[PDB]
């Protein structure tokens, strides 16, 4: 059998009413032949991609059409915390809810996903994540590749596992509290290993890692480059050429790559040093996608210059705040343990040489910033609107992988977890690695968050966050 074509997100802009309709729901899949209940946006999995243009307003209606609660949150957009969707905006099952997004910042290819409380893993496994494609009047003049689903195209990279009956096998125990949830089988836009058709010359691929748990590290079979134009929050101020490129957990990059006739070549995901991420088939290359060349001239340009990045400023006189991730030790311990017992020494590859005690012991508050499990009703500090902050956050203290992603605005990483970031990692990012380490970014936030609403800074190895690796805080 040939490969199945890469699905292709619908690109979606505003009617007359100048409205974007989104459906929550549950619906079939298939994978590998066989039928699981999944829950998508304007669909059965997955999402449509959400087209805004900077300086535009936009009204979504969200229609929730499945039988629980859930939120939708635009991550990585810089809007109020009223319209932000974190844990506090409950779309009631069969209910709606709407919403105004004032577009205000660069071109951008960002995400959105659920932010249920203590249930974004498994609302996110499910199948729910769509994304959001920002332009603006500078990224149309530059001419890159833009034909979307042709050479513009979006690869969602996710995991998951299945029980025998064919069903998602999700489960927030305390493993997964500890590690992850993560899979044995890897899909691209929801399929198995597609093929994507491109023409010759540039193709540009918006990759966002939507994983729960697992880090990935694209590059290609053959080893063309990958030219980086794009981080998290926009374009890079050039291109800057890697072999690989690591994307955490919610992370999105843009890359163009060189398509030749009569080459076919995958791009693939190399082994990363995480716990549990390198057991069969994820211990060797694992290919993503295949990429068909097509005889026919692409019209994309790389050009030499993409954008104009700001000087870092003075940081003498900026607030520190600091924010200390959290495991409680025994957990951790325990969920490693079974991680081990499970699958062996596998489980460490690649890395560096029973009774009820009550609710003091749960593991679904083990996981802590500050010394607090997330508590939704108390924002746990007032950060200032239009100023620079530097927050520093350090995950001293266990050597689990936490990408920290802090809402409602796009930062500039100072150190990522000890060391000045890479060039591709030093524009605009909305998550920054803390893993055994201490980063420190440099964030300003253009917009309100009321404690009502607050915006969240959290962990995005999902179940860490589920239990309780997130603070609120306000604005404004
Ligand atoms: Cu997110
Ligand atoms: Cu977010
Ligand atoms: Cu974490
Ligand atoms: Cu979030
Ligand atoms: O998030």
């Amino acid at each position: 059998a040939e490969r199945p074509t890469l699905p292709i997100p619908d690109l979606l802009t505003t009617d007359a009413r100048n409205r974007i309709q989104l459906t929550i729901g549950a619906g079939q899949s298939t994978f590998g032949g066989k039928t699981a209940t999944t829950w998508g946006y304007n669909g059965n999995l997955l999402g449509p991609a959400v087209k805004l243009q900077r300086g535009k307003a936009v009204t979504v209606d969200i229609y929730n059409q499945l039988t629980e609660e859930t939120t939708l949150h635009w991550h990585g957009l810089e809007v109020p915390g009223e319209v932000d969707g974190g844990p506090q905006g409950i779309i009631p099952p069969g209910g709606k809810r709407s919403v105004t997004l004032n577009v205000d910042q660069p071109a951008a290819t960002c995400w959105f996903h659920p932010h249920q409380h203590g249930k974004t893993g498994r609302q996110v496994a499910m199948g729910l994540a769509g994304l959001v494609v920002i332009e603006d009047d500078e990224i149309l003049k530059l001419m890159l590749p833009k034909q979307w689903g042709i050479d513009d195209v979006p690869v969602i990279v996710q995991d998951k596992k299945f029980s025998a009956d064919g069903q998602i096998d999700y489960q927030l125990d305390v493993m997964t509290a500890a590690v992850g949830w993560f899979g044995d089988t890897l899909l691209t836009n929801g399929a198995i290993y597609p093929q994507h058709a491109a023409p010759r010359g540039w193709l540009r691929l918006r990759l966002l890692n939507g994983c729960n748990a697992r880090s990935l590290n694209f590059a290609t079979s053959d080893n063309r480059p990958l030219y980086v134009i794009a981080s998290d929050g926009g374009l890079l101020p050039e291109p800057v050429k890697v072999s690989e490129l690591p994307v955490l957990m919610g992370e999105r990059f843009e890359v163009l790559v060189e398509v030749n006739d009569n080459k076919p070549f995958d791009l693939v995901t190399l082994p990363v040093s995480q716990m549990g991420m390198a057991i069969a088939p994820f211990d060797k290359p694992h290919p993503v996608m295949r990429i068909q060349p097509i005889a026919i001239s692409a019209s994309g340009a790389l050009p030499d210059t993409l954008s104009s990045l700001p000087a870092l400023p003075s940081l003498e006189g900026l607030t520190v705040r600091k924010l200390q991730l959290s495991m409680d030790p025994m957990l951790d311990m325990m969920g490693m343990q079974m991680l081990m017992e499970k699958y062996g020494d596998q489980a460490m590859a690649g890395m560096d040489h029973h009774m009820n005690h009550g609710g003091k012991f749960d593991f679904h508050h083990a996981n802590k910033i500050n010394g607090q499990a997330f508590d939704m009703n108390k924002p746990m500090f007032a950060a200032a609107k239009g100023q620079y902050e530097r927050w520093v956050i350090s995950g001293v203290g266990d050597m689990m992988l936490h990408p920290f992603h802090i809402h409602g605005t796009q930062f500039r990483i100072l150190s990522e977890n000890g060391k000045p970031p890479a060039a591709h990692r030093a524009g605009w990012k909305d998550t920054v690695k803390v893993e055994g380490n201490v980063s420190e970014v440099l964030v300003k936030f253009n917009h309100d968050a009321p404690k009502e609403h607050a915006y969240m800074a959290h962990c995005h190895l999902l179940e860490h966050a589920d239990t309780g690796m997130m603070l609120g805080f306000t604005v404004g």
